[PDB]
């Protein structure tokens, strides 16, 4: 459970949605929204076309993008991860998507544990995932600065970004 000792993003590493794994120190100085993703949620169109917005928008300043797919919500992702790919293809992401994961409970992956429990990363009313959709501020130091829940539409992140740019 060494996930409890980390202080930065920086410090893990997660399999992207094609396999290939990833250690996250890549995104060492970038400002990072991490969020879960699902296909079959009703939010499921204002978040997936204003995070690509954001991402066109403010790649070219280092904002990058990690979506997580997760099915713990409604059973809202169901599919398999290159299913996955192809839907996130057709909203024209060219972020980062990694592979399906849980964000709650003893399966939750260490990330995803290590950013619910960040002074910055609680939410209100407890740590957990509520829904689909909720999405933590990364600074370009790897610390989580802000939780967003999950009926917060991405643009709402947009104010907070040039603080950290």
């Amino acid at each position: 459970d060494d996930w409890r000792c980390a202080r930065s993003m920086h410090e893990f590493s997660a399999k992207d949605i094609d396999g290939h794994m990833v250690n996250l120190d890549k995104y060492r100085g970038f400002v990072c929204i991490v969020t879960n993703v699902a296909s079959q949620c009703g939010l499921t169109e204002v978040n997936y076309t204003q995070l690509v917005d954001l991402h066109a928008r403010y790649a070219e300043c280092g904002l990058r993008i990690l979506a997580f797919p997760c099915n713990q919500f409604g059973k809202q992702e169901p599919g398999s991860n290159e299913e996955i790919k192809e839907f996130a293809a057709g909203y024209n992401v060219k972020f980062d998507m990694f592979s399906k994961i849980c964000v709650n409970g003893d399966d939750a992956h260490p990330l995803w544990k290590w950013m619910k429990i960040q002074p910055k990363g609680k939410g209100i009313l407890g740590n957990a995932i509520k829904w689909n959709f909720t999405k933590f501020l990364i600074d370009k130091n790897g610390c989580v600065v802000k939780r967003y829940g999950p009926m917060e539409e991405p643009l709402v992140i947009e104010k907070d970004l040039p603080h950290y740019f």
